């Protein structure tokens, strides 16, 4: 099935997934210079301090910090959003080296990961009909850079060990996803999809400026981790990311002047 290499990879996507070639695709090239300061924009809140994470699990792709979203909890709202969205799961995308990893880029820079917080909006009722819908979710992304430690990522790097390979999972509750952002919330704003198959056009994407650092040590923890099932051949859980699609004349906004 889809994947990451180059017989099933993000080039082979549009056979089974031909939105892959649709007008609002996921990841884009941000250029800074094009992108226009909003107004009408109303101010970003992040309410992550009730989050309750149950499980993390590899899927064979990335791994995945569940959380229960069956009361609001965990909710993303203002900025271009209409009402209230709430947090499901985050996950990240990687590289091999440093040099790679995010799915978004900053005038062509690539950061070492980004880190995408899942929310739906709860006008539908929850996630699978919100993706139905072409502003069922918001994705908040963060990019991450190799420097110092982000101590409020050490308790999911500690926990990869009992998930190194596809299928399995582990409890992962009291995560507090507030450990995971960096000081400013000035943000990029557009339409767009998933970045991952079914890649459905139904996010409206919150990309923060300002990157969190990790250490060298923390991202090589995920570097370990496997695509692979358990006693198949390792193949290492790297470079699990899209490359930039065509921004197809959309417009990019910015929170910031
Ligand atoms: S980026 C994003 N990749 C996925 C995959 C499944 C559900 C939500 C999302 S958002
Ligand atoms: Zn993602």
């Amino acid at each position: 099935h889809w994947g990451y290499g180059k017989h099933n990879g993000p080039e082979h996507w549009h056979k089974d997934f031909p939105i892959a070639k649709g007008e609002r695709q996921s990841p884009v090239d941000i250029d800074t210079h094009t992108a226009k300061y909003d107004p009408s924009l109303k101010p970003l809140s992040v309410s992550y301090d009730q989050a309750t994470s149950l499980r993390i699990l590899n899927n064979g792709h990335a791994f995945n910090v569940e959380f229960d979203d069956s009361q609001d909890k965990a909710v993303l709202k203002g900025g271009p959003l209409d009402g209230t969205y709430r947090l499901i799961q985050f996950h990240f995308h990687w590289g091999s080296l440093d040099g790679q990893g995010s799915e978004h880029t900053v005038d062509k820079k690539k950061y070492a990961a980004e880190l995408h917080l899942v929310h739906w909006n709860t006008k539908y009722g929850d996630f699978g009909k919100a993706v139905q819908q072409p502003d069922g979710l918001a994705v908040l992304g963060i990019f991450l850079k190799v420097g110092s430690a982000k101590p409020g990522l050490q308790k999911v790097v500690d926990v990869l060990d009992s998930i190194k390979t596809k299928g399995k999972s582990a409890d992962f509750t009291n995560f507090d996803p507030r450990g995971l952002l960096p000081e400013s919330l000035d943000y990029w704003t557009y339409p767009g999809s998933l970045t991952t198959p079914p890649l459905l056009e139904c996010v409206t994407w919150i990309v923060l400026k300002e990157p969190i650092s990790v250490s060298s040590e923390q991202v090589l923890k995920f570097r370990k981790l496997n695509f692979n099932g358990e006693g198949e051949p390792e193949e290492l859980m790297v470079d699990n990311w899209r490359p930039a699609q065509p921004l197809k004349n959309r417009q990019i906004k910015a929170s910031f002047k």
